[PDB]
């Protein structure tokens, strides 16, 4: 009954903690087929897989953007793929001292007998495509479970099945050498103030770390991906120190230092709002025994995306919008960041 | 958080109770490809589908043989499968009155961290796959969770993951339409007595009834298929008259008295033994509010596979020798078997 | 991790099945002098020790009673008292094949954090305790767990801890051969209606079982004393033959056949409320593999204070009047109580 | 389901932080009758109230030994006792800026169905004893479950218990006003190894943070008093720097740095062994959140027992005795100690 001993321990180790170098974060480009139509269907775009290439592309070789970036995370597609001179985007990414990762989960199902509730699929065959990814270059995975706030939600039977899911991906992607991105991921939906979502993050996050401990996991080897502590979207915004406070405090309550680094979702924050609130969490004085950095995808691409308008006349202006929002979330992680 | 109350609740009800019609139980034809291919090795037969094919009608349409029978669980290439004369073997099946059934775990995988203990795989789209099964005609379900017994085992971890799979699976099922059999086998490997066999069991089947009560199971629309209480692989035998004791005992004290029958797994017991104490029960003083019935495969089949041979000459031998298992087992279900 | 199979095990059987016989039930006189003393002052009695004896007295030694009572439950004081004449009250039960009970918990208080729930305590010294009962000539036990209905009620926590307080204090029991009664009682407080309790009902039911088994309990030794299920006391009412529907089912749903017996609770139903619904129940059709009996407190003996008020020359018509409502809830034990 | 928003709670924050202050730990004299009597025994000295009376007023009014004290854990007699003078002992440690504390557990008692396996008695009244306690200056609580390593130990009945009694005996002390230290000692005895030792302990702590969140505690007033992590009494020692890797890695592992402190529990081990373990923890290169201190018993008074005999002539050779343990200890927890 020890935690996993075996032989990708040190790498595990190793790669957590880069992930986790102050002053650099995780950029999420892997969306859907379905997620990323709707992100081409703001810019007027088609959704070819020569134009999800290119984007792709367009981010990945942004000129310096990889300073700023420890690790990528890709769709399945992409962790085969090239530049248009060939170079594999793991090549690419192996050159500049980035972690190619991949999302290995399949999406929610509800769980029978809730009022809404979300189990997580993916679990079957999960090992061997782990192994297969990490021959492909991958060193690090992503598997998403979603959680909802109600009259009575989450359900004791939502956050165990959750909890057990979670841990059961972790231990998998451990034993085939990727660093498991472990995402409770709580809703924002609703009109809940503030202090019930941080008692909601608190409760899940030490469900998890039970599973965690329950299943042998080694945490040096993993990571935590949750959301920020905020009030409800139908409730009045508090201000970003606020949430700041209630954020660092519920990690203090439940994480383990032994974790390396926590890298928040944004959920449906504005571009700068993301930034701001990183920002005002590193700045806070108290215990902090973990980098407080991104892994954003929408609170990263979306300005971009508009500046491109699926052109290639605009890659170079495009690009530039990238590499400011590279550096603001890069200055965010370090306290720096002033607007 | 009441128990299922969906649209197939009075079938799976009259479903369930059917499956304990007294004098009947259940044949278990269910060996996957990979299964059936050593057993028609040890018979110097081709593992094609049209001897698949052969073995499952000669089965199924032994002369009377589905007098004694209340379902037949079967493997999904079978489940569509025809008669030579062109007959779905449903059809044989609804026109004899008795239930078809289908095999929806995808079988196990070791479990991390433990001594050799095993999870179930089949989760990921069961939902899907069960709706496609009740529109082929199926009724039941099965799902098969295996234990063993060691110097620490079966451990905590394992009985928790094959516990609540168990109960994530028979929700799902009760939601499409097939009554669940609940399978949790644990192993006879080990030197181990028949008390430390009536302990496991105990706490392994009150630990899957708590998971059935917190996922909402509507228990009257299920079964239990468990390992008889014997001592072990490497111990010295007791009297049947012992093993149908400690095994209606151990029955007694966990499974409750809404789940209307069970239906004994044999394992590696001969065709006899396996009679013996499925007879040596029925005749046992004591509170059995529950069919005590079989759900056999080898125990059925092994003597008539050996008689066939695979060939069309050895048909009619080898199906009396399959009716005389038939009638024997349907005595043993009543008290009636006199050797 | 064998289950109870120490020295008192053939008499934790024994006598468990016992208080199943058919045709008797339990006198739950085992109100503490708190709780006495609230329905002394309702028939105008003084509460001291020597109307308590009388009281205690006037029911242990009603003519024919005890032929309809496999049990009686006491409070300590009582454990030790003696009738009038000297002869011990324990004596008059051992006499009539009458098991002597007690209770042992020691009462309800808040659970920290939550909406009002609670916790019971006991457990310090219990063991103690229960080998001193023994000696003095008890035979089983009673502790009473309490959980209500409301928007977020029963909590995760207040079902976790109940349940296991209840298992804890059982184990504790059979090893000093006292056969533990299980009594996690739901209230009716509240406008819910009966399908909710029907499923509170179910999840506390099958987390006593599973806390029973994780503290390697002997469920052949044990009892259960849980609520019927009813609609709450701010609904409708709904017909008997309901309730007893609903309450069959949930008791079909999580209690094993090993338990050979349910004492039921009357909370606060009318004498014949309890009698009726516990004569539906019996004539039920159905799987039933154990005793539905009763365990009654308030509903064997309202009738009785009042008519007694305190009075010796009372005594008389008070006994006629006990020895009515344990010859109706006996008839109820069989299917055959028909009115009145 | 917040965690504890009493009227307490700022108190209880500011006191558990003070525990933690540098330099300084916690000296345990809260001995029993019976314990201290054992002591007693072997300097041939009687165990009467007054000789009981007069080893406390020698320790608590050592010059300069308070300086190196935050507080200071008391029997119930102790509590209300005074010195020679007159002056009560809660009136000198509050004046040297020490807070008291009391003993609240009442034991232990084997539990039914295990192999010597122990759960901890005290929850009955713990409520209003607690209130008498504040009342009477005492501001800190102390409760001991203790848990053996075996064959099939701890037991998962073991480990719940013992954490639900601490998590029970947690909330009740906040509600009233008392730091509560969380003491899950696992002992010694036997002859596992330090790696059998260190999988029991962090099990053991994931099952108590667990527990605290489950029971809604404010872990930012709370203490963690653990063993540290060793061989079994039974087998070979290994080197004072291994000890404290090993520690400080299972506390990394477990504990959120909500917790302001650890105080450990020395064992059997002698005076200079524990001081020894103690600073090479705070020499460790790692993250510690959380102040590594003291809570000593045997170890800070056992050398000044045996040179005071019982006499107070000796009074002044056993106070200088005293004193070098308070001081080494001291430096123990800066990483200054140097023999």
């Amino acid at each position: 009954m020890s935690c996993y001993m075996g032989k990708y321990a040190d790498e595990l180790i190793a790669n957590a903690a880069y992930i986790g170098t102050p002053g650099k974060g995780i950029l999420a480009a892997d969306e859907s087929t379905g997620t990323i139509g709707k992100r081409f269907d703001s810019i007027k775009v088609e959704n070819v897989e020569s134009n999800r290439r290119a984007l792709r592309e367009l981010l990945f070789c942004t000129p310096g953007a990889l300073d700023y970036l420890s690790g990528i995370i890709l769709f399945e597609e992409t962790l085969y793929q090239k530049t248009a001179s060939g170079k594999p985007f793991v090549d690419v990414m192996k050159e500049a001292n980035v972690l190619p990762g991949i999302k290995v989960d399949k999406g929610t199902v509800e769980l029978a007998g809730t009022n809404g509730e979300t189990t997580t699929q993916g679990l079957d065959g999960l090992g061997a495509r782990c192994a297969q990814y990490y021959a492909a270059g991958a060193r690090f995975a992503k598997w998403r479970a979603v959680l909802k706030i109600g009259a009575n939600e989450p359900s004791q039977l939502a956050i165990n099945e959750n909890a057990n899911g979670l841990a059961r991906y972790a231990i998998i992607c451990q034993e085939n050498g990727l660093v498991p991105i472990v995402e409770p991921e709580i809703l924002v939906d609703g009109p809940h103030d503030i202090n019930k979502c941080a008692d909601v993050t608190e409760r899940v996050l030490a469900a998890c770390y039970k599973a965690l401990n329950d299943h042998h996991v080694l945490l040096e080897g993993t990571l935590l991906k949750p959301n920020m502590v905020t009030p409800g979207s139908d409730a009045k915004k508090v201000a970003p120190e606020v949430v700041a406070e209630y954020t660092v405090r519920a990690l203090q309550r439940t994480m383990p230092p032994a974790v390396p680094a926590v890298v928040f979702l944004s959920g449906g924050q504005s571009e700068e709002e993301a930034t701001v609130h990183l920002n005002a969490m590193n700045k806070l004085q108290g215990k902090k025994p973990w980098t407080l950095t991104f892994s954003f995808g929408r609170a990263l691409q979306q300005s971009t995306l508009k500046a491109w308008a699926g052109k290639e006349e605009n890659v170079q202006k495009a690009q530039e919008v990238f590499l400011i929002r590279c550096k603001a979330n890069s200055e965010a992680t370090l306290g720096k960041y002033t607007g």
